C-alpha cells in the first residue's frame, strides 16, 4: 500500500523513431561487447574458474557472444555454504525491507531494458519484440512478487480464537534452494523463479541454461547493484546433468524450482522424492514442463482473426515456447477456410538473423536444429507436409515455418513436443471431437478456441483441460498478474507464476499459542 | 455465510450424571455389537470379501470387537473405477451443495458421538475424555472444511484486469486419490483427511489403519446415511504394504494423503515422485509423520503448572500421539523442582482397562507393546530409569508411565519416536542450550515452553523450530481452526490441517481469458 | 485477531454464596497483611527508601492498612534513567509482543481480583460492588489497549502513492513520560494511564495518589510478575507537589498523563507548555480534570426510574467520582414528583464501614471530610438543606447523603466540584432552560437526561455539552470500549480513555520515502 498499484510493463513495438534509435544503439553496444567473460557470483562476489561455458550467436554461430565461468561440485558447495549462511539473517528481514529491495532491482532492470533486450537478440535469437516481451515480463515478476509478498507478512494467517489464549499463525521461509532455468525466456523465467522465493525470505542458487549464460550474468549484475546481501542470490552457470543434478540430489538443498523439459522434470521430481543421506526434510520440487498446445477453430469463428492468432502462436520465437500452438484442430467446416488462410500468412514470414528483426530468427542451437529437423523427417511419414520442412541457407540455425496436415491425433508429431516452427493440423468432425483430440495428449499447458458460439466457449472453459486457456486470441504471451501461468498433467506441478499463490509454495506455516 | 460461524465441538468431561449415564449406555450398546462384521464400501454399497480383518480389544486382546472385509488389488481397482466415475460429476457440484453434504454428515456424527467414543474406548484403548476429544475433532474437521471450501468457490482468484478482455482464474479439484490413515486418531484424522479433499470436489479411497478398522467402518456408515454420491468416498480396510502400497504406486491415483510413521511416509513420498507406467501427471503426496516433541522449562516458570502440563502431554493416550511430549528439557535452575513434581504426579497415574476411564489405558497392540518395551530396554543402556519401565499385570497391553533421566541429547531414546508412555529428561545449562537441544532432532512437529520470562517466550516463538508451539500449556490437543496442525523437517510436508490452506493442496488453478 | 473479541469483565454482584465467601476470604487475607511495607519499583526491582508513606483505613483511620517507600528527587532521577534506558529497546519490540505482555498482565490481575477489591475496600473505602467495578475496569483497560495497539502497528498510515517511489508512514512512541493518578479509582485509572502509553512503546514513571499507595503497589506486583522489562514501568509513590511537580517540570520528561483536580491540572498544563532548560521537545500533557455533572429530568420521564438513577449517580462511592451527579435539574412539572422520590430513596441509604458493604462508605480522608463539610456550610448559605448535611458517629469519615434545594445556578455549590455525597437541586421552567443551566458551568464531563420525549433527547444529544451523555440511566460507570470517557471545557483535554483514539496521543508519525 506504499507504492502504486501493479501495472504490466509495456512491451515495445519499435514503431517510433525514438524506440528504433534506442534499440539500434543498444544492439550496437552489445555486439561491440562480444567476447566478454562473466564469472560466477557466490557470496556477494564474482568468482572465476579455470573451465568456462561458451555462448554462441545462433544467427551466426562462429561468433561468441560471451563466455562465463563454469560451476562444478566445489562451487556448488561454496554457494550452498553462502546461501545457508545468508538465510540465517535474510529470513529475519522485515518483509517491507525485502520488498523494497526487489523494487530497487526492478527499477535498475527497467533502466537497462534495451541492453537486456539486445543481449537476448544475440544470445538466443529473439527478434526485437520477442526480446522486449521477455524483459518486460521479468520486470513484471519483480514488481508483482514484491507486492504479493506483503500479503504474507507476519502474522498473516486467519485463525479461530480461543478463550484465555493468544493463537498466532504465520509464514516462514524454507531455506536455501536451487533454481534451474530454461534458455527460451532466460531473463523472464530466470528472474521470476529466483525473486519469488527470495522475496519471502529464502535464498537461492541459480543455474542458468547453458545456451543463455550471458544474459543470466547480466541479470546478476542487476542483483548485485541492487544490493542483495551476500549469499542471498548466487549465480552458477554450468552443465545441467552435472552441477544441476548435484544440487537437486543434495541433502542440504531445501527446494527445487525448475522450468524445462519433461524429460528432465521427471528426473528432478523423482530425485526430490528421495531422502538423500543425512537429509532432514521432505524436499519441495516445483517442475513446470513442456506442452503440446492446441488451438481449436470451429465454423463460427472469424477465420481471418483465427489464422493470424494461429500464426503468431505457432511461429513466435520460432515456436520455442512452452505455450506455442503446435496443434491446430479444425472442425470440418473450418478446415479449408482456416488452413488456406494460415498457409497464406505463414508463407510470407521472413526468416533471418535476429538482429534484422525478422518474423523468425534461428532456433537456439545446433542440437535444437538437429532435433527439429529430425521431427520433420518423422512427420513426413505421419502426416502431409504442405509448407516448409527444410533448413534454410546460412550458417545460422534457420528453419522455415513448417506445416503438416491430415495429421493423425496419435502421431508422434501430434503428441511430442518439438519446440520448433512446426505446426500439425488435425481435421475433426465437430467441436466435441475437437475437445477430445485437444485433451488427448500427456500435457495440459495452454490451449485456445476461436469461435463465436457462446456455448462452445463456455463448454471449453469447463472441459478443455489446460492451465491457461484463451478465447479468440493468441495462446502465447501470458501476462504476469493477469493470467496466472502454469499447466496440468505432464506440463507440470501447476505452480502458477505471476499469481499470489506462487509465493505460498516457498513458505511453511508455524502456529504458536500462549495460554495466559 | 449461510450457517453460524464455526465453533469447536465441546469436549465432554463426564462431570454430570447424565453424561456418565449416556456413556455407560453407549459402551453397553457397542459391546453388544462386538460380533458385527463390516464390509468394504465401494461405489455407494457395502461389498463383502472372502478374507477378513480382525480387530481386538487392547484392554483384553482375547476379546474381538469386530471384523471387517479385507481389500486386495481387485477391490482397490473396483474402488478406483468407482472413484473416477464419481469424480466426473462430483467435481461439477456447486460448492454450496458439497458443503451442505458435509454439514449433514457432521450433524449425523454429532448425534452418534457417544457410540463413536465408546467404539474408540474398546477398539483402540482410549479413556473417556481422549475418546470424546477424538470424535469432537472429527466433527470439527467436517464443520471447518465445509465452510473453508466456500472460500475457494468459482471464481476465487484475484487477478489483474486487462483492456478488452475477461480474465478469470478459478480452482478445480484434482481427481481420485487415496487416504492412508493412522490408528491413534481413527475418527478425527481419518475423517479430516477424507472430507477435506472431498469437500472441494475430489473423490477418495480411504485405507484405515489395521488396528482401527471397525471405527473407520462406523464413520462410513455416517457418510452413507449422509448421502455422498456413489464412488465419492470408498472404504478399503486392508494391509498397508498390500492395498495401501498398490494405490500409492498406481498410475491412476492422483494424490496421496497420508498420516503415519516416518518410515512409511518416506517410502510413500519416494514412490509418489516416480512416474508409474502410463501415468499422466505429477502425483501430489502429503505426508504428516512422527515427532520427538520436547517441552522446555526454565527457572522462571510456574513449576506446578509445568509439571501438570508435562504429565498430560507425555502420558495422554499413553503417549501415542504425534504431538506427545517425549522429551523434557530442563535448565539447571528448573531441573530438581520440575523433575520432583513430574515424578510425584506421574506415580499417581492409574493404568488399566480403558472403559474404566483410567489415566492410561493399554497401548494399542502386541506389536506396539513389543516396540515400547524394546525402547525401554534401549533406554536402560542410555539413561537412568527412575519411574515405571514395566509391563503391568493383565492380558491387556498395560505399560506403566516411564521416566528416564540424565539422557544424552543424541541418545536413541532422545531421538527416535517411541510412541509410548516414555519420557526422556534432559538437563541443560541455560535457555540457549535448551533451544539447541530442542531443535537437534530430525523432527519438528510440536514443542512447548514453560517460562514467565517474556524474552524467552518470544525468542522461542522465532527459534524453536516446530510447526505447533505452545507456551505455558500442554503441547497436545491442537484444535481445528485455532491451531493449524502440521510440522517441519521429518515431521512431514507441513500440510496444515484445520486451516484454510489445507484445501488448496487438493486443487489446481485454471486461467481463462476471452478477448472480446 | 489472535485473541477473542474484546468483552468487558463482568462486575461481581455478590449475589451467590461462593462470591460472598470468596470476598470474606480476600478481606481476611488483606487485613492480615496490613503491616506490609511496599518499596518503590525502579528498573525492574523493588527499592526501599529511608522515609515512608502511611496509608490509613478511612473507615477506621487509627488503623494502618500499609506503608510504602517515599520517592524524592533522587528516586525520580533514577526512575528517569531507567525509563529512558528501557525505552531504547522497548520501542523496538514487535507490537504483537508488547500486546501479549499486556494480556498476560490482565490474566494475572483477573486471578487476583478479589484481593485487589478487598484492598480497595480497606484503603479507599469502596463498598463491595464499587470495588469490583474498579478492578473490572482496570482489567478492561489492559484487554482493550492490548488489542487497540495492534491497530497502529507498522506501517499503519494510509497514504497516497507516487510513481517510482515507496512512501511509508508509520507510528513511533514518544519516550519516557510520567503518569500522575487520583485516589478515587486507584486500580482502574492508575492502570489505564500506564498501560495505554506502554502498550505502544513508551515507558512510564507512575506516581500514585498519596491516599492509594498500597493498592498501587499491588498493581505493580502484577506488572512485575507479568515480566515487563526493567525500566518500562516504574512505581514512585510520593508527594504530588514534590516528586510529581519535579517530573512534570523536568526537561527529560516527554509527556504527562494526568487525572485529578482542576486546580492541579491547570498547573500541570501550564508547566507542560514551558521549555525547561535543555529541553528538546514540546511536551504533551493530557489532563482529565473534575466535573460538575447534572442530570436533567422533565415531566415526561419515568419518575421512579429517574429517582433511582439520580441516587446511584449522586451517592455511588460517596459522590467521589468525576462523573457523579452533583446537580439535579428539574423542570417544573418534574420537580415535586422527582424530588419526593429522590428524598425517599436517599434517606434509606446506609452509611458505615466499607467492608460491611453499606450503600455508602466513608469519604477517603480527614482532608476530604474537611472539604465536604466546608462546602456543606457554604451550601447552607446558598440553598436549603433538606437531607443529611452532617458527619456521622465514628472515627471513620462518614458523611450522610446530603441534598440542597432551591439552589441558584450560579451558587458555589452549583458550580464547584465538592466531590462528596452532596446533591444540589435546581428548579427550571422548561427543557430549554434546563439545558442552559446544565451547560452554564466551567465543566463538561458527564451529564444525563431522563425523558420519554424523543425530541428532548435528540436535542440534548446535540446541545448538552458534555463528553459523556446518558439517557434514562445513571451517568456514572462508563465502560471501557463502550463509552469513550473524557470531557470538554475545564473537565480536561478530551483524552478519551477506553477508545482507539487514546493510543494515538502517545505516538508520533514518521514518513519515509525512497525514490528507486
Ligand atoms: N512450463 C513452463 O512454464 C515452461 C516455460 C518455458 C520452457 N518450458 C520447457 O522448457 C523446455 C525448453 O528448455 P530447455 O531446453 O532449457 O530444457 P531442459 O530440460 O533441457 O533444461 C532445463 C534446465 O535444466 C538443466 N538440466 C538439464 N539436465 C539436467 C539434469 N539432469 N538435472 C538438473 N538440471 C538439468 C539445464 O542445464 C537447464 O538449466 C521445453 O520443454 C519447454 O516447453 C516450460
Ligand atoms: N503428523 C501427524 O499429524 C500425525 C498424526 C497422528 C499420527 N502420526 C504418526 O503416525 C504413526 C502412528 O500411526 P501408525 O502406527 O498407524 O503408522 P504407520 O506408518 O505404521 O501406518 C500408517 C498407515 O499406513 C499404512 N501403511 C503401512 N505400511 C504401508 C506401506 N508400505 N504403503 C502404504 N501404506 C502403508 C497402514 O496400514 C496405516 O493405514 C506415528 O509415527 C505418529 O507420530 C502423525
Ligand atoms: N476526568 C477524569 O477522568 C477524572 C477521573 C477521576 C478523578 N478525577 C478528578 O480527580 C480529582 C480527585 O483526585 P485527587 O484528589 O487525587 O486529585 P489531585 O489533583 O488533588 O491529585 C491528583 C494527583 O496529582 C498529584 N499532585 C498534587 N499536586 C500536584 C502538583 N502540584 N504537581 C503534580 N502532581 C500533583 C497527587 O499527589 C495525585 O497523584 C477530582 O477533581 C476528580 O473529579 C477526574
Ligand atoms: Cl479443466
Ligand atoms: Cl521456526
Ligand atoms: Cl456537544
Amino acid at each position: 500500500m506504499t507504492v502504486e498499484p501493479f501495472r504490466n510493463e509495456p512491451i515495445e513495438t519499435f514503431q517510433t523513431e525514438e524506440a528504433r534509435r534506442a534499440m539500434r544503439e543498444a544492439l550496437r553496444r552489445v555486439r561491440e561487447e562480444f567476447g566478454r567473460h562473466y564469472p560466477l557470483y557466490i557470496g556477494g562476489e564474482w568468482v572465476d574458474t579455470k573451465e568456462r561455458m561458451v555462448s554462441l550467436n545462433p544467427s551466426a554461430p562462429s561468433e561468441v557472444v560471451g563466455t562465463t565461468a563454469k560451476a562444478g561440485k566445489a562451487e556448488a558447495e561454496a554457494a550452498l555454504e553462502a546461501a545457508w549462511k545468508a538465510f540465517k539473517t535474510w529470513k529475519d528481514w522485515p518483509q517491507e525491507d525485502r520488498s523494497r529491495l526487489l523494487l530497487k532491482a526492478a527499477a535498475l532492470m527497467r533502466r537497462r531494458k534495451r541492453e537486456l533486450e539486445a543481449t537476448l537478440v544475440y544470445e538466443v535469437g529473439k527478434n526485437w519484440v520477442e526480446a522486449s516481451a521477455d524483459v518486460a515480463e521479468a520486470i513484471d515478476f519483480i514488481e508483482y512478487y514484491a507486492r504479493a509478498a506483503l500479503r504474507y507478512r507476519y502474522p498473516a494467517v486467519e485463525v479461530v480464537p480461543y478463550p484465555g489464549e493468544d493463537n498466532e499463525s504465520f509464514y516462514v521461509p524454507l531455506g536455501a534452494g536451487v533454481v534451474i532455468a530454461p534458455w527460451n525466456f532466460p531473463v523472464a523465467i530466470f528472474t521470476g523463479m529466483i525473486v519469488g522465493p527470495v522475496a519471502v525470505g529464502n535464498t537461492v542458487i541459480a543455474k542458468p541454461a547453458e545456451d543463455a549464460v550471458v544474459v543470466g550474468a547480466k541479470v546478476f549484475e542487476i542483483f548485485h547493484e541492487a544490493g542483495f546481501p551476500p549469499g542471498v542470490v548466487n549465480f552458477l552457470p554450468g552443465v545441467g546433468e552435472e552441477v544441476g543434478a548435484y544440487l537437486v540430489e543434495h541433502p542440504r538443498i531445501r527446494f527445487i524450482n525448475f522450468t524445462g523439459s519433461l524429460e528432465v522434470g521427471l528426473k528432478i521430481y523423482e530425485a526430490a522424492g528421495r531422502l538423500a543421506p543425512g537429509q532432514t526434510w521432505f524436499k519441495r520440487a516445483y517442475v513446470e514442463t513442456g506442452g503440446k498446445d492446441a488451438i481449436i477453430v470451429d465454423e463460427t469463428a472469424d477465420f481471418d482473426l483465427a489464422a493470424e492468432g494461429v500464426v503468431v502462436s505457432a511461429y513466435g520465437f520460432q515456436g520455442q515456447k512452452c505455450s506455442a500452438a503446435s496443434r491446430l484442430i479444425l472442425t470440418q467446416g473450418a478446415y479449408e477456410p482456416v488452413l488456406e488462410r494460415v498457409l497464406k500468412r505463414a508463407e510470407r514470414l521472413s526468416v533471418g538473423p535476429a538482429e534484422e528483426n525478422p518474423d523468425l530468427g534461428p532456433v537456439v542451437s545446433a542440437e535444437q536444429e538437429r532435433k527439429v529437423l529430425s521431427y520433420i523427417e518423422i512427420g513426413k511419414n505421419e502426416g502431409q507436409l504442405v509448407l516448409g520442412g527444410k533448413r534454410l541457407e546460412g550458417e545460422g540455425y534457420f528453419i522455415a515455418p513448417t506445416v503438416f496436415t491430415e495429421v493423425p491425433p496419435k502421431a508422434r508429431i501430434a503428441q511430442e513436443e518439438i519446440f520448433g516452427p512446426v505446426l500439425s493440423v488435425i481435421r475433426v468432425k465437430d467441436f466435441a471431437e475437437a475437445l477430445e483430440v485437444a485433451n488427448d495428449t500427456p500435457y495440459g499447458l495452454t490451449g485456445g478456441v476461436y469461435s463465436r458460439k457462446r456455448e462452445h466457449l463456455e463448454w471449453a472453459r469447463r472441459e478443455f483441460h489446460v492451465g491457461n486457456l484463451y478465447f479468440n486470441r493468441k495462446i502465447t504471451g501470458a501476462l504476469v498478474g493477469v493470467q496466472p501461468f502454469g499447466g496440468f498433467k505432464l506440463s507440470g506441478t501447476n505452480a502458477k507464476t505471476g499469481a499470489l499463490d506462487y509465493l505460498r509454495l516457498f513458505l511453511e506455516m508455524k502456529a504458536v499459542a500462549e495460554r495466559f
